[PDB]
């Protein structure tokens, strides 16, 4: 690692447990995406939302992955913990099972950032805060607004608010 | 001053508070709006339609200013107020609130142009029939119709209502 | 709140004077603005580039309260004091207003960054150095630069430079 | 009627039975169009004249409906008393006999809008001075002229006045 | 009438009725439309949905009066009634008051061409059979249809009705 | 008499004549005006243009009056037009504040003319002056104030700059 | 039914049995249709012919039936009738077959006419008159043509009449 500088192993290896992290919370929100699909459910929307996630889940985990062999440190694979959960009931705990989770996500994420402002590392305090730490702020408050709406139609207002809402805009934001 | 011509003092100084009138109203009107968009509420649509309507009337108070300046007068900015409330609770007291702000707000209108059509001002007395009531009742008809349809629902009726009657009306009323 | 996590209330009290701040900013701007389109002065030029100022100050704690709401916070707004004067006399001493009063704005951000840092909060950093802290920067030597140019021609300078730098500027800057 | 606000009830009265002027008005002005059209005046030309005349009184009643709705109002509807005649005979008195609606119906326009500047109704003057009196005096000028170049021609010069003005102009206003 | 042929006085006085049924049903559609938009009602979809009924009517007496002085008879013009009620409670009364005004002018038409088709004139079995039978059939089934489907929902379903229904196929029908 | 007339009075219809008048000799002092500048002794393109479209706006507004006249019925009739109030305007200082008192007097006769008229409620004088008069005049007063306070300022180089600068520049994009 | 008028049993069960011969002749057409691209008859010709008869007849059918639900009547449905044969020969005899077929609908359709404009039922006179009798008698003359041409050719003509005279028409007869 000829390119190593000003990367500590106190921090490479946060940065692989949090890779992990992000492995295991898109797994989790691939099986919540796919439990919304299923005959007994029925939930297209909210099956969309919840697969989109995992597809950013999935690709942050590989920016991880890149800003690693960036930044000199040699990475490694721990195995991916099954979903926390096997049925996820109705929409309205899925949402905060989910929003459980970034909560969680941005709470590792956080931990990162301070690890590194401490270790004074400039490149992470740049690149959590550009790409990752905005992402996951935007992100908890659009679950968040999802609950609260949940809550407020809460099961007619549970088919409703797929309708209405997470197809409408999931169709229209991407 | 010198292009000073049939502008009277007793006038100059009404629109000068109808002036703080409409940067209290919009005040009012941005702390509605951005309420609506807490996550506590999470009601995106009455959320976009208040901080809009700020913007009406804060392009209604530089247009006043603009009017000053043209009749020669010169116009002093007294402080503005807070908005009446902190938190507005659900949209049928807003919209409540909201048209309780405008009653209000062309009630100072009427009586600018009653001021003026008695002093014989014509310049005001057709330019506030121009630019600012009409502009006006077409509001307060629109904010009645609202609320209207809001007690007609009333809180999935609130949900609803949001979605398929502001946020529609507002995407294609951009 | 749900969402609201590393977000502290001495932080989250300070966004809120910042937001007011901001406030009273454009409206120290608008009525410098106006006070410059009076037939008295007739400066369409820094009229313009004042209103503009404003335009872009209203924009900024629009943004600290999407910042809010987004970050957990709830936001009050205490009143909007009036500006500092009601007469601001010549361009000099105004432009040496606006950057006296500009660069307490950005000494308010370097409080609340600062502040940040302190508390360890990561996503305030982000958010303030990427959005405000850099245009800032951009608009203090605008500012500065517009003052120097006004002390060499120093009414005949006094027009020309609103004629040859302001307005020319003001069309093709924006 | 929570938007009722500066409407009285003794102008709301009027608005009504302008309405219905406005209604006869068309009603006059259907059937003087289509007895032009009839064989045994086959008059092509004027015919389409007063049928568009007749469009447009229709618009207008539904123009003071539009605006009722707007005040608050309630508006009710009395029947609409048959045409003031049943055969027209030829253009020559047809056209005074029109013109004479006209003059009539102006009329009432200036009585509403005498009542509403006693009354102190600034949205009413607007209203009625902008849509309807502009509209008015423009028309009694045309059947004015349309009045003048029929003695002028007067039965050889009633054929050729609506093959020469009324249809070339018609088409031109088409 | 050199054109007159095969029309009887029989039915050419019953065209002259039936011209007047249709301008009733237009006027009772266009008070039942207008009242719909008020403030205490606002329903838009429905007013626009009786508004535009009302000028459907409204172009088919204009073509009883196109084929009457096609046929050479000569029309006269009794006043028109002012409408059955004067306010219409809510929707579902008004739609029943509508199809129930609607079933008498196909029961009118019937009796027209049963009338003709006795006194075997066949223009007008043409006429009528095309221009007014199937539009007053289509008219029928989609009030009846509309009555369903109100009945269905019922007042939030008078409100989601007007929203999900008449608005949307305004809009992609009209 | 007239057929079409109707809510029209005399008091007024006199008042319009001696108005329609006014702008004629309006045009007629801004015309003048607008050639002294393009004189070689003065020099000045930008100021003789700005006059001379000022002009042609009096005289179109002089020919609203009129269509506005036969319109509403009256009979107008023209009395001469006289000569400018001057022959020689010196410098342009004094050539805008002629101009600028020439306005204030014309916006005053139309002031004076919807008191009338508001007196004796006529509802479409309201609409036609106040629609397409007294907010042009407005506008006219305040743009010739700003260029009366920016040549006092710069006040001859600044005669000059004046020109090119401001009535110049815009007298091409505001045009 | 609410919409339902003049709209009487023993026509609306006519319709009925109606629609249940345009099915059994559709369900002849096909199977005439694919008899004839058999390999054993290898005539793409003719079984395009009959298959796009069967289409007609099938649109036919569900033409019925929308006037049906239409006019207010209730449809039941019997069972489809196996075709009148398995096994149709030559094409002489199945266009033969088929022209049997096809008068004998033209036949139902005249006494349905005949029982409606006895029983004056008018929108039925316009309906059949319009849609299906000029469809019926243009189709028998088609077919008569086609059996015309079959015996002037008559097996070497009936390979050319198909590849001649079917195939090139079909082709630009879509
Ligand atoms: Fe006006
Ligand atoms: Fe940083
Ligand atoms: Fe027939
Ligand atoms: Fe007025």
């Amino acid at each position: 690692s000829q390119i190593r500088q000003n990367y500590s192993t106190e921090v490479e290896a946060a940065v692989n447990r949090l890779v992990n992290l992000h492995l295991r919370a898109s797994y989790t929100y691939l099986s919540l995406g796919f439990f919304f699909d299923r005959d007994d459910v029925a939930l297209e929307g909210v099956g969309h939302f919840f697969r989109e996630l995992a597809e950013e889940k999935r690709e942050g985990a590989e920016r991880l992955l890149e800003f690693q062999n960036d930044r000199g440190g040699r990475a490694l694979f721990q195995d991916v913990q099954k979903p926390s959960q096997d049925e996820w009931g109705k929409t309205q705990e899925a949402m905060e099972a989910a929003l459980a989770m970034e909560k969680n996500l941005n709470q590792a994420l956080l931990d990162l950032h301070a690890l590194g402002s401490a270790r004074a590392d400039p490149h992470l305090c740049d690149f959590l805060e550009s790409h990752y730490l905005d992402k996951e702020v935007k992100l908890i408050k659009k679950m968040g607004n999802h609950l609260t709406n949940l809550r407020r139609v809460a099961s007619l207002g549970e088919y409703l608010f797929e309708r209405l809402t997470l197809k409408h805009d999931g169709d229209i934001e991407s």
